[PDB]
């Protein structure tokens, strides 16, 4: 960059530089790539990125709450720079079986606490009702809070989930990259800039089932109706334990003008304990609102932790 550039060229994390300060470890038949800061390792803030990004989401927001607790930033599996599935399957339960080896490896406190996005927040939830002495507190922002019924801004949702679990919503995606190269794009309001939309088209950039995880994720959508049942149980259950949690603090950060936000604000306005902001976004918020989100987060896990 130059001094005569835009501030967000100046402030540009590339993905070389972001994968450089990263750390790979062998995880049950493949391996997982993060960022961990290693410091202030009492406790533990787990960030997960969801569908058609990985840990490079999070770049802004990190530096932020590194001095208080030590954050560790994974991409998920056939995400990132991260290994492949060894069965080919990217199911949320796929996720979670690597999510949790992943974990054992960690030297992770008992408790911990979670920063999750998207099907991230969905795999922080169910790691929750799983090992509800080992959570801390959650933060989540445009999130699978609850099973899903067709609404106002969104009436033929069913349909178009239909689409995409059949043959030519798979052409969709693993032929013209729909989610990286079209959706990821209009759910940010700001421009990348060039080097940023190549670190999270990169690991999608081939052609066919490399591109496989993004086609997987909205396909497990808990819908009441069509929903794969694994994940709406999942979903169901995670719900009323989140529902019932009076002592877990929550920190819900709501974009404006959103994408899922306004939808499932009223479903996240169920779990008590929750602390409520709102920042700048569509859906990928983290790349219109990185500071003051990471600053948001920063004073929501001082606090916990303090009280």
């Amino acid at each position: 960059s130059k001094v005569y550039d835009p501030e967000q060229r100046k402030r540009m994390i590339t993905g070389p530089q972001w994968w450089a300060r990263c750390k790979q470890m062998n995880v049950l038949d493949s391996f997982i790539n993060y960022y961990d800061s290693e410091k202030h390792a009492e406790n533990a803030v787990i960030f997960l990125h969801g569908n058609a990004t990985s840990s490079y989401l999070w770049r802004h927001v990190v530096p932020h709450i590194e001095p208080v607790a030590r954050c560790i930033i994974p991409d998920l599996i056939g995400m990132g720079k991260s290994g492949k599935s060894g069965n080919g399957s990217y199911r949320l339960l796929d996720h979670y079986k690597y999510l949790t080896a992943w974990f054992e490896l960690l030297n992770l406190p008992k408790k911990i606490i979670f920063v999750g996005h998207d099907w991230g927040a969905a795999l922080a939830f169910h790691y929750a009702y799983e090992h509800q002495d080992r959570i801390k507190a959650i933060v989540h922002m445009e999130s699978v809070v609850d099973v899903i019924e067709s609404w106002d801004e969104w009436p033929d949702i069913e349909e178009d989930i239909a689409l995409i679990k059949s043959e030519e919503g798979e052409k969709m995606v693993l032929e013209n990259n729909f989610f990286v190269e079209t959706v990821l794009p209009s759910k940010i309001m700001r421009k990348l800039e060039p080097e940023e939309f190549a670190a999270y088209l990169e690991p999608f950039k081939e052609k066919g089932e490399v591109r496989r995880p993004t086609l997987s994720w909205p396909r497990e959508i808990p819908l009441v109706k069509g929903g794969k049942p694994d994940v709406v149980q999942i979903v169901r259950n995670y719900n009323a334990y989140l529902r019932a949690s009076d002592d877990l603090p929550k920190l819900f950060i709501e974009s404006d003008p959103g994408f899922f936000s306004n939808a499932i604000v009223e479903g996240a306005k169920k779990f008590p304990n929750t602390e409520f902001v709102k920042v700048k976004g569509l859906h990928f918020l983290q790349e219109d609102a990185p500071d003051e989100m990471g600053k948001y987060i920063k004073s929501f896990v001082e606090r916990v932790l303090k009280n």
